[PDB]
């Protein structure tokens, strides 16, 4: 039996598909990959998760380690923070860092913005994600705090993808895509151990960001997650 | 010696290159990857290949395991089966499953269609591929059975590519790309074994399919090839 | 404090971003990957690097092994050497091989051309890269020897990227992207050894090059780097 039926799409879905194709026809997107060893983050979460809950009443997750390491890399290379506006053919630098965090709730995808990430620590980031996660869950999430982001983390790794290519939020110039954590054999010190590792991806605008600047950017995020004490040093 | 000569391209190759660029300018294509362990398929082919040839006069291959697992995943998530027609800005659902199989013969690529995959088993799929493989080999393959497919398998793995990005057949919304089988060290149960594994890819339309629905789709194909008894269960 | 300031981009950067978007809107780019074992190249550099420096006054690097293996693969499949000109809708074959080498100096990226690679050896290629590397370093590099290339090597592996997708130099049809060398566990002979391996990528025009011809091309480059004695044989 061969049955097909035409259901229509509303005017809201019209604009979402319209903005999506404008993001590809504007900027020349490329993608680069790397690989992060997640051993120093898990034992940080293994021994300090109990004193964190008693003192702050929050959960200690992986997400706050990637947001704080992203604000560290952006303030070192400001060209990734930049945006090309094709109205006056201008290059708009910024001096503030607002990282948008895609948190997929039951309803669907929402992309709220964490404001002024430069001065925070892990305790401040965890407050911001938790209470704003409750806002969008019961649908009280405003429009005015969903725009103006300068960089975007995309957790598509809570479902188990190995690696993949993300899509740029069109008022920005780059996006980081984190993925699932698997145990794979690793050659460390000339021996074959098993360590939990993650593939990461970075989709960047090649009109603005150089091919070597995107590699150095993603290599700097790796150093601040394989060893989070670099945030206190250089 | 610097010699170059202009040979022309015919009007048939004109349209093939024309349809190819229309597939990129219409839909916003992204790609996601995963990894399948092919151990339960090979020992199925190791002990039952002799009773299969005596009783059916056919060869037992890898291809029929991917076609039957693809019809299983499509009937669970019908949104991958859908197509956006931009004539009336409509979303066309379908209730039938027709998987197109790219079988590269000596002449070149051909993409015939297997009709009504929902009711078949491995024995029915193997008859359909084998006799239709003989039709396109001696060039009696009609035009009327090359169109109307809803999903596409692309075996580019008979040449030995590791992984790569396929291209969407433009009346469809997704495509699966299987690749070569290599023996790689695998961390299973806390120990380092060697098991034959395959990388797979899924190129999807981001106008229609969500970013989390493409990950769940490819994760469901993996469960029906790492353990083919799920086709009898849920 | 929220400060942003508009700095302009000059008319040279206007055209670079203009040519970049024309390369995507012309040709349908896809990407395929593979993996090369770099053991036979390093012990060639381990024992012959001293007699090479005494006799030629040059350094023995990895780059000359990829340029000579690329001219070997291009003269076997001339369709990768071809270019589609959309002025008269023509397919322009060539009989000469000019490989462009992107050598990122302190100033930035430059892409000079090595002319007539068919007759050279490793000693001739190393002379051409070394003295022309000194020209672009002190900025005496002419314009007339930066155009007319037919194939492009892109070393983005001196910074440590795992793998990624390159961009086609628009008068060409393909580009090879080499990457960083890491020690990873390898299943060889049924045992788990540790060997230095590299991921490589090939971005090709799907209007002209078939999907199976790009896989066979990159598989042929692998055979001439895993065993460089094939250059004397077939």
């Amino acid at each position: 039996l061969r049955a097909e039926h035409r259901e229509k799409m509303n005017r809201m879905r019209q604009r979402i598909a319209q903005r999506l194709k404008e993001a590809q026809n504007t900027c020349a997107m490329l993608t680069t990959f790397n690989e992060i060893d997640m051993s120093n983050i898990q034992d940080m979460r293994a021994r300090h998760k109990e004193a964190f809950l008693k003192k702050h009443n929050l959960k200690l997750g992986f997400m706050s380690a990637f947001v704080k390491a992203s604000a560290f890399a952006l303030q070192e290379q400001p060209v990734v923070n930049a945006v090309i506006d094709d109205t006056t053919k201008e290059v708009v630098y910024r001096d503030y860092i607002d990282i948008s965090v895609a948190v997929a709730t039951p309803r669907g995808l929402v992309v709220p913005v964490i404001r002024n990430v430069e001065t925070m620590n892990y305790a401040d980031i965890e407050r911001t994600i938790s209470e704003l996660g409750e806002k969008a869950r019961k649908n009280e999430l405003a429009i005015e705090d969903m725009d103006g982001g300068t960089f975007t983390i995309s957790n598509g790794g809570v479902f188990g993808s190995l690696f993949g290519t993300p899509i740029i939020n069109p008022p920005q110039s780059a996006i980081l895509g984190m993925h699932a954590i698997v145990d794979r054999p690793v050659a460390v010190g000339g021996k074959v151990e098993i360590r939990p590792m993650m593939y990461v991806a970075l989709t960047y605008d090649h009109r603005l960001i150089d091919g070597r600047e995107a590699v150095t950017f993603l290599r700097k995020i790796k150093a601040a997650v394989e060893d989070p004490r670099v945030l206190l040093l250089d």
